[PDB]
């Protein structure tokens, strides 16, 4: 009956400090299909994020993507927050710059 989300946080391009990029949180393979996602910078919810309409594939797979334009700088922390089944989990963007 229930499946926990598989979550990935990543940039579109290789991160380089001071360079404009896109931050992406991809969420997949969860049951039930009620979910919520936020992108966070330095612990505040980011504005101007974009979310895809929930996608359903092959009679079993749900997926959702949340994205935002960003520019990484030293000491900043970026996280994706995912709530499913009453639990919120946080996933950090961990590049090696």
């Amino acid at each position: 009956k229930v499946s926990t989300p598989k979550v990935h946080v990543y940039s579109h391009f290789p991160g380089e400090y001071g360079k404009p990029n896109t931050l992406i949180c991809y969420v997949s393979s969860f049951h039930p299909p009620d979910i919520s996602i936020e992108l966070l910078k330095n612990g505040q919810v980011m504005s101007d994020t974009k979310q895809t309409d929930l996608a359903f594939e092959k009679g079993w797979q749900f997926h959702l993507t949340k994205s935002v334009a960003f520019t990484p700088e030293k000491g900043d922390e970026y996280t994706c927050s995912v709530r499913h089944m009453k639990e919120t989990k946080k996933f950090s963007w961990e590049p090696n710059m």
